[PDB]
């Protein structure tokens, strides 16, 4: 009763593996509860974190402190093009050591600097904080990039799930404060439209990792506010062509078996009928944030997502 | 022309590569350029990091700013034990990621919870300022280790090379305030004495990775007043019997072919003529540092040592 046709061996015996370990709903546990989930799963797994050197930065922009994890590939001498990397959990979870594997793999894969940012959690805080210290660090790299050891002219943003959302949405805050320029959006699974009836959301309403549940739960932490609900810097799906033209070239990696698929399909093609380039790829048999689960990053299908999304990045951050 | 008959055969390979790889004297390099060598060269190893979870803590003691990086046996709940970790790299290099895989294999191994110090490096400070701050962070983990997760009065010290320096004396500073108590000192190969003369750095002034010329630069950096030298808390070797009493348990491992051999193993006599307790280990075939050195991990004869390390540490941290 877990997983559908389809779902790739490895992660089919996964979620396998998950059901017979019982547990109760993510969504009826404490926001430490359910932190702490995260971080005992991401734990329990030997993975490769070499090749990245990793060092921690305090910056004052708009305001206010915020935490930054610049992650560089190791060995490596002079500026280098960077992305900043806006990690997953659904807003109430997640932070820069549960996600540090995907950042390494993305860091040795496209050869940039990664700079997390360390945003508030939910429900410590609500919508807008976090995207508002989201960009601000970005704004800070591209100004101050050679204090951390990059380029802040050559800049893009990334971010899987709700880090995807921030992605998305941090490209929209700059197209409106017409800084900084960026190169790049990777958008891995994205969270885009804080609506539930989508066919994907009906299909995978449970037993494939990620439930409507806990989307349910995700967003109501976030924010109960249905107007702020309603803006694109929480729904960017609501976008107009109007109000997406000229953002940054796409990467949307989707997910096969994934609630959120349909709405990252759906925001691609708004990216594309507004005349922003965009490859939009789903990955079949995959599960939402199989780029993020450690249990699933020597399945050979995430390797492959992986390598195209540090390719990708590589790509678009070239000296022109 | 590098190592010597008797050279465990994986660490003899690992010098011979080293000599092949040519480069300048470490001591000839700018502290920002002798840093970069010991982080790339931690940085190009795959190494298992799993079954902890890392969280960086400020704390305010005796008077100043403090970090620490609280590195917690994952999955696991209540206090649990806990030793401070003092990093080694000369005073000059060294910090939290290059030491990580040493600090995680300690943390698996033993149960506790290691606290690492973010001490000040050399020569941006010097002598006694790292060791005040080991002292203070310690004495605050003693108070305060509930806020961590730990049981404060289940302490520990540890370290390597000055690393283990620093943990000997700490616990000579921690005898003269009469706090806190602490249950065990675990010395991975410790500077013990500034001075160049014992017969181990005469026989090993070369070609087994650290030479007389970096302990000696290591030394001017941190300090070069000579009487600050001559301070117990700078040479714990030249401390009487009547200054060693009452010093907790101790596992001291030397290393066969490391110019602080001798130092290291005469620190451990000094111990036991002062009725301290001593375990004191030689491991024959290995150069200094074969614990940090990500490269050795490895190695059979390392393995065997961390997990001696790790099982003394838990040993002398169980409940009463």
């Amino acid at each position: 009763g877990s997983g559908s046709p389809g779902v790739e061996q490895h992660t089919q015996a996964f979620l396998e593996a998950l059901e017979q370990g019982g547990g109760k709903p993510l969504e009826q546990l404490s926001p430490k509860d359910a932190r702490a989930v995260l971080t005992g799963a991401q734990a329990s797994v030997k993975v490769d974190l070499s090749g990245i050197e990793v060092k921690e930065r305090t910056i004052q922009a708009n305001g206010q402190s915020i935490k930054l994890q610049v992650v560089r590939p190791a060995n490596v001498k002079g500026e280098l093009p960077v992305f900043m990397f806006f990690h997953g959990g659904g807003w109430v979870l997640g932070d820069f050591p549960t996600h540090q594997r995907l950042i390494r793999d993305l860091v040795v894969g496209s050869g940039a600097v990664a700079v997390y940012v360390d945003y508030t959690p939910s429900p410590e805080s609500h919508y807008p904080t976090a995207i508002n210290q989201a960009y601000a660090a970005t704004q800070w790299v591209a100004e101050h990039g050679k204090e951390i050891g990059v380029d802040g002219k050559r800049l893009a943003v990334a971010g899987n799930a709700v880090g995807g959302n921030m992605a998305a949405v941090v490209a929209l805050k700059a197209k409106e404060a017409g800084t900084p320029a960026l190169r790049f959006q990777l958008l891995l699974h994205p969270v885009t439209d804080a609506s539930f009836e989508t066919a994907s959301y009906k299909q995978f309403a449970d037993g494939h990792f990620l439930t409507t549940g806990m989307m349910k739960w995700f967003w109501d932490n976030y924010t109960t506010d249905a107007k702020a609900r309603e803006q694109i810097y929480a729904s960017p799906l609501r976008a107009s062509s109007e109000q997406l033209k000229g953002l940054p070239p796409a990467l949307v990696q989707t997910a096969e078996f994934d609630v959120l698929r349909d709405e990252g399909e759906a925001y691609a093609r708004k990216l594309n009928a507004a005349g922003v380039t965009v490859t939009s790829v789903r990955y079949n048999g995959m599960i939402h944030d199989y780029g993020l689960l450690n249990p699933l990053s020597q399945v050979p299908a995430v390797k492959a997502a992986m390598r195209q999304a540090g390719t990708e990045l590589k790509v678009h951050l070239q000296l022109e």
